[PDB]
DNA sequence: ATCCTCCCCTAC
DNA sequence: TAAGGTAGGGGAGGAT
């Protein structure tokens, strides 16, 4: 269809109405006609009304700035000269220097008492030469008066959209008033965006309401979903330059709506009619193209989402268009005559690799693809979706074949491409990955665009900037210096290594990181010196405290820390959502609920990290190691103060013994043979070790393991019990099973074999199949597909690596294939050569009949992960014989 | 025969 | 702030 919004009341005028919207991007820009306050920069915020009206308003009269020090100088107090000083800045940045006003701020950076000194605020008129500006003071030659000559360390740099949305207390997915008579309305030959509403508003008139109360809810965002369809050439994935875009399917809904209000498909040539959705049929693939362009910007969708819409089907659509010359189709935001773009960058870090990125500008409207989402948010072995849809939902070539038939055979082509759009829908509102998010952009105060495009470390930034703002505080400005070392981590206890077959009691620590920054008031601003502890003649463990690292941090006596406040908020939203897990019945919303979570535990965990990355802008080693530290002692005093008390010679019938831990956890036999027995000592003991650490430090006991195979450090399976009853599931950690660059013969035949033992408790069961096994991989009777290992490419390689080799090799043989980041599947093949040369392209193989190596997924694969699970029942020597061969 | 490094992924 | 942290198994090969 095409539906448009609601319309306006008839009597709109901005001297009547107040305009309350929930924001849900922006954007700097600059904006046509007066200045104010000397600026014509704005922050163009986009959103939606209770009612359903869109919104552009823009935010005007806010300056960018900077602070410095003020200088040590007699003059520094000179009106005269701080205004020479402006004239002598104007002169050397394109006049866009508007004033300096003088303020009182402390850095960041320490304790040394809460005297507060003077700071310059340097305010621009157009926010980019902030950045000169910064680096002039930092490495410039600024020598007006001998003052920053040369030169001065730099605080509070931030991009300017964030920096307003902080000094306004703006978080992402809020709500802002703009109060009537108080703002104005953009004159219809000013307009630049189709929003029903185009405003501007001065900064301080504008009212930003926290998100709570009655100011929590949503706005009803539009939501659009989509899927193309291309019909390419026999052997070639679809290329832009030559391969038509055939049909392209919507669906639209309002934000947590049962059904979608628009269904329907655009195609090129006829299509039969679909029961319950509209076709929009076309002759040429241009008029296809312009006609869905106008559909967007009619339809005025909040949020466009799909599934692989980032990687494929905007680009796609975007380089398609460029090839056929379809010269005004990129011009679909909420900005008329402001052009998508392919930005190309590349994202890295630990937790989410390293990879070429193509991002699009389509201001004003927020994009969720649901493959970025699930892969973020879940750890899955395949991210297809026909799996994900299997997999959440319940769900169970010929494509240009389809395509140059007639009305009926697209019609069917039609169905599948609209049952592709309709799918991310439902993805979306059954993970509730809106609602999530929004949640996470509201607590942590970033854009919720932030959180698919950037990582945890502006998550960190944004609540640091806004604790900070709160005292007066600013933030010293560091270049990154990536170390060439770790500091010092987690203890990881000797495993006594075996197959348990009594109870094994694991108890560990709530949030611990977070607990001891918390216990300890480990921040920035409590970090102190032996200098100042005895300047200040303050008193040890009263006044401060040294840290098992020998870092000195004051105690909340002398100044309650900022990084405490920021762990104490995430962990509140983190305990409501654990309770809502804890309150709901189905199983799957259990699941989500456990990632809604999960993810403010990495948020929170997250804090403690940014401490610790010199890859990042403000690095604190004090504290990361010192919580490292503190994480040492507090696990060997917990395996000491268990096996001290839980022993014979304390009455008890059995001197408890620690058989493993992981940097805070215990995992404790105490004994007994009774699993409810164990349960209670366990529970008994995490209250009893609870005692010896200072608040909010909590040890609880989390599950018992019965029976129990300890194979190495970071490897283990057990029965997970957590009441006496019912086991709850077989866990494994680390295994070979549970790594998805396991191929799947390995993973299925160690988890079945776990299953015999440990369920069944039938060791000639499991080793009768694992010699069946055996024979049907020396006797191909193994599918290939079994065979499969998939690792990622990494971006460089000192050691070729099998699946980079061949990574290279099929870009020769093809003129594509995997990129930096992808996954690369390959099995290995029978040969005299090196074994990084023997991996090949699983299609390959089967078209050519090449002959897999046998016996390398034998005792390459399959052999050392078997006989590690069975040696401890069965023995070394048994376990080796069953291999040969 | 020992111990190291690079690599990939997972345990925290 | 472009990019949260460290420990460590085990495959595969390198240096003494
Ligand atoms: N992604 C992670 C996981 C763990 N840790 C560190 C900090 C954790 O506090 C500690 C223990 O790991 P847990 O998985 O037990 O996490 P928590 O104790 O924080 O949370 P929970 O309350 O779920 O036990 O290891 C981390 O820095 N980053
Ligand atoms: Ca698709
Ligand atoms: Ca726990
Ligand atoms: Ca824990
Ligand atoms: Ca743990
Ligand atoms: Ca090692």
């Amino acid at each position: 269809s095409s539906f448009e919004r609601k319309k306006l009341p008839t009597d709109f005028d901005p001297s009547l109405y107040d305009i309350s919207f929930q924001q849900i991007d922006a954007e700097q820009s600059v904006l046509n006609g007066i200045k104010d306050e000397n600026t014509s920069t704005v922050v163009r915020f986009f959103g939606v009304t209770s009612e359903g009206h869109s919104v552009l308003c823009n935010v005007t009269g806010f300056k960018n700035y900077l602070y410095v020090p003020a200088p040590n100088s007699s003059d520094a107090n000179d009106q005269e000269q701080i205004n020479k000083f402006v004239h002598y800045l104007n002169e050397t940045f394109d006049h866009a220097i508007d004033s300096i006003e003088v303020v009182s701020k402390q850095s960041i950076w320490g304790y040394s008492g809460d005297t507060k000194l003077p700071f310059w605020k340097i305010y621009v008129t157009y926010p980019h030469m902030v950045n000169k500006l910064r680096t002039a003071f930092e490495r410039g030659h600024l020598s007006f008066n001998s003052w920053f000559s040369n030169g001065t360390t730099t605080y509070d740099n931030i991009a300017y959209t964030l920096r307003l949305m902080v000094d306004c207390g703006i978080v992402g997915m809020s709500w802002i008033t703009l109060p009537k008579g108080k703002y104005s309305m953009i004159e219809p030959n000013n307009r630049v965006s189709s929003c029903q509403l185009e405003v501007s508003i001065n900064y301080r008139n504008l009212i930003a309401h926290p998100a709570e109360g009655d100011w929590s809810h949503t706005a009803p965002l539009r939501i659009m979903s989509f899927d193309i369809e291309c019909a390419g050439r026999i052997g070639v994935f679809p290329e832009p330059e030559y391969d038509p875009v055939i049909q392209i399917a919507n669906v639209v809904s309002i934000a947590g709506a049962k059904k979608p209000f628009i269904r329907n498909v655009f195609t090129l040539n006829t299509c039969s009619p679909i029961t319950g959705s509209m076709i929009f049929s076309h002759a040429t693939e241009e008029e296809m193209l312009s006609n869905w362009r106008n559909f967007i910007i009619k339809v005025d969708p909040d949020v466009i989402i799909g599934y692989n819409t980032t990687n494929f089907d905007i680009p796609y659509l975007l380089n398609r268009a460029k090839a056929l010359k379809v010269n005004d189709f990129p011009y679909f935001g909420r900005l008329k005559t402001v052009k998508q773009e392919i930005k190309e960058s590349v994202f890295s870090s630990k937790a989410y690799g390293t990879r070429e990125t193509k991002n699009v500008n389509i201001d004003g409207r927020l994009q969720l693809d649901l493959l970025q989402f699930i892969q973020r948010e879940y750890k899955l072995r395949s991210y297809t979706l026909n799996a994900v849809s299997a997999h959440f939902l319940g769900e169970q070539s010929i494509i240009s074949d389809l395509q140059n038939g007639d009305s009926e055979t697209r019609r069917r082509l039609a169905v599948y491409c609209l049952k592709d759009a309709y799918l991310p829908l439902r993805l979306m509102e059954k993970l509730m990955a809106l609602v999530n998010y929004t949640e996470m952009a509201r607590v942590t105060g970033v854009p919720f665009s932030y959180l698919l495009a950037r990582g945890q470390q502006i998550k960190v930034v944004s609540q640091l900037f806004r604790k900070c703002l709160e005292i007066d505080t600013v933030i010293p400005n560091m270049q990154s210096q990536a170390s060439d070392d770790q500091y010092e981590g987690a203890t990881v206890i000797e495993p006594i290594r075996g197959y348990y077959d009594v109870p094994i009691a694991t108890l560990d620590f709530n949030s611990l990181y977070p607990s001891i920054m918390m216990a300890h008031n480990l921040c920035y601003t409590t970090l102190c010196n032996k200098a100042t502890v005895e300047r200040l003649n303050l008193k040890i463990d009263e006044d401060y405290v040294i840290t098992p690292n020998g870092d000195y941090f004051v105690t909340t006596k002398r100044r309650r820390g900022i990084l405490p406040i920021i762990l104490d908020e995430l962990i509140s939203a983190r305990k409501r959502a654990k309770k809502d897990l804890r309150d709901e019945k189905d199983p799957f919303k259990r699941d989500v609920l456990n990632g809604r979570q999960l993810a403010l535990k990495i948020s929170a965990n997250s804090v403690y990290g940014f401490t610790g990355a010199t890859v990042g802008k403000l690095p604190c080693l004090a504290i990361s190691s010192s919580v490292t530290a503190y994480g040492r002692t507090m696990i060997l005093k917990t395996k000491t103060a268990v096996q001290e008390k839980y022993c014979i010679k304390n009455g008890y019938k059995h001197d408890a013994v620690v058989v493993y831990g992981d940097t805070d956890s215990v995992m404790v036999k105490f004994g007994t043979t009774d699993l409810k027995e164990a349960m209670d000592l366990g529970t008994e003991a995490a209250k009893y070790v609870s005692t010896l650490f200072k608040h909010p430090i909590n040890l609880e006991f989390e599950k018992a393991y019965f029976p129990y195979l300890l194979i190495n450090k970071k490897r283990y399976a057990g029965l997970f019990w957590t009441n006496p009853d019912k086991f709850d599931k077989l866990d494994q950690k680390g295994l070979a099973s549970v790594r998805r660059d396991s191929c799947s013969l390995v993973s299925i035949v160690m988890n079945k074999v776990l299953k015999k033992i440990l369920i069944e408790r039938n060791v000639d069961g499991a080793l009768a199949f694992v010699r069946e096994t055996i024979n049907d991989i020396l006797h191909n009777r193994v599918d290939i597909s079994k065979l499969i290992i998939s690792k990622t490419l990494a971006p460089n390689y000192t050691n070729p690596q099998p699946h980079a080799v061949l990574a290279e090799r099929m870009k020769r043989r093809e003129g594509v294939g995997p990129n930096v980041g992808d996954r690369v599947d390959y099995v290995i093949i029978g040969g005299n050569d090196k074994l990084y040369n023997r991996a090949e392209d699983p299609l390959f193989v089967l078209e050519n009949n090449i002959q897999v190596d046998s016996r390398y997924y034998l005792t390459n694969q399959l052999q050392n992960p078997i006989i590690s699970i069975v040696a401890p029942i069965i023995g070394d020597k048994q376990a080796n014989g069953m291999f040969v061969v």
